[PDB]
């Protein structure tokens, strides 16, 4: 359905991955890739594949939404290598036209919006690239505390798993691949302590919630994102800018979409090097 | 030392074979030397940490190339034992060691495996497919595999940043905690996926310390001796070497060479690793 257009080379401060529909068309993964790929069939636009290190994540601020790799103090990041772990445990990534409004207030948890798409991770067997996007039936959800604010973590299988047909709520997941929810918990709360930061903090006392839980939110961001696209809520420096939204004032020419791309550097074949402290463990008396 | 590949990387006729500096090639499993310098053992890695592909030196081919395994007509890949990425340390094997069939263990029992000794070096570098370090020797694991007797040396590469701090098994407990239970349950598991148990090991799986490991080492490298001076029948074990004065199976180079130009030539593009290889395993 979908395929993506890469400037700069791979693990470069330049790196830019931006999509494209069928017809070549440049579109933002944020706004113009539907929620839904069928019924009950949620979109996934894939950032990091399971087993991979780099940050990348889809870049909310800039012009079409592409995806990109984050910096902090100069640096490029890469996620720890947290001991049993090869880095990401699950192909991750998010679910497009969502949004969690940071005006809102969540209920359950207290706390606010990250002002980012709903994050997924997808447990399938499959090794995902960074910018594909597939259909994910939603199994649950887990309620992390990312610093003062409300950061959701769905748990979704590729619907094109050989196994799908197996896993239809989250005690499927607990039944068929034992340690692996457990296994999330502690990665989504240790990973960032090898930064020298505290461990993060979860609602539900770290438990997960179950599909039709895991729908409602899901819903509740789209409907948030519904009214930023549709300039009915303050966008806070999101760029909202699209190529296929009839009902938005912030729709765009798709020749206005190829101005921004081609100003960046062409497509590099040959990926930077990563570092080498890359591969390091980071073990931890247990 | 350096790599001559043949043919593509994960096909039935890819072989690694090994040459010295002066481009001469060799036998990994016999002209290497075990020891890079005082206390400090030549490793050949065959696996590195957290890849797939099960390759080994072939101590049945001349010059012992290092090859991929084959179980029931198929490359071998090992599983992914969840929560773990294939390999979890680069594996290889301590050069000019065998393990003697027909050698007892005194305190297993069993009798030797007929391979070079395993090796799990746990620095944090991943090494490549035929590069040869140097490691030191921290602990030893015993394995009992089938009625054979299968030690697991434990090691550090000498050129780690932090190889100065670890001198004996107990530093990697303390340096790396969760480590060594890894290890076990490693291989414990390991295979479960495939067929069934394969889960033993003598001394309750504990891991002896640095001096019990040497000494178990320099007894496979008395009895490697005793093969590649024919003293010891190696009943279909390839010794034929290309720096060994003392030994019946020395050849020259041109003969070496002759072998490996033999084997289809190198090739860029790999073959295609199998889907079904990314599968965790729970």
């Amino acid at each position: 359905g979908f395929s993506t257009e890469e400037r700069a080379a791979p693990f470069s401060l330049e790196y830019r991955v931006f999509l494209k529909n069928e017809k070549g068309q440049y579109i933002s993964p944020f706004h113009d890739i539907p929620i839904y790929a069928d019924k009950d069939v949620f979109h996934m636009v894939v950032e990091v594949p399971r087993w991979s290190n780099a940050k990348m994540e889809i870049a909310t601020k800039d012009p079409l939404n592409p995806i990109k790799q984050d910096v902090k103090k100069g640096k490029l990041r890469y996620v720890a290598n947290l001991f049993p772990y090869k880095g990401y445990i699950w192909n991750y990534g998010a679910i497009p036209q969502t949004w969690e409004d940071p005006g809102h207030n969540d209920k359950h948890t207290g706390c606010c919006g990250d002002n980012d798409p709903i994050d997924v991770c997808e447990i399938g067997s499959k090794v995902c690239a960074r910018g594909e996007i597939i259909g994910v039936k939603v199994l649950g959800i887990l309620a992390m505390i990312d610093e003062g604010e409300t950061d959701w973590k769905v748990i979704a299988i590729n619907v094109d798993d050989p196994d799908a047909a197996n896993y239809n709520d989250i005690n499927d997941v607990k039944r068929l691949k034992p340690g692996y929810l457990e296994a999330t918990v502690d990665w989504f709360r240790r990973y960032k302590v090898p930064d020298g930061k505290p461990e993060n903090e979860f609602a539900f006392n770290a438990e997960f919630k179950d599909k039709d839980f895991a729908i409602d939110i899901i819903k509740s961001t789209h409907d948030h994102w519904k009214a930023l696209v549709t300039k009915k809520t303050n966008g806070k420096g999101i760029s909202c800018m699209n190529t296929t939204l009839s009902e938005s004032p912030f729709k765009c020419d798709p020749d206005a979409a190829r101005a921004i791309v081609d100003a960046l550097p062409p497509p590099c074949e040959s990926a930077c090097t990563v570092p080498t402290d890359v591969d390091k463990w980071f073990h931890h008396q247990k």
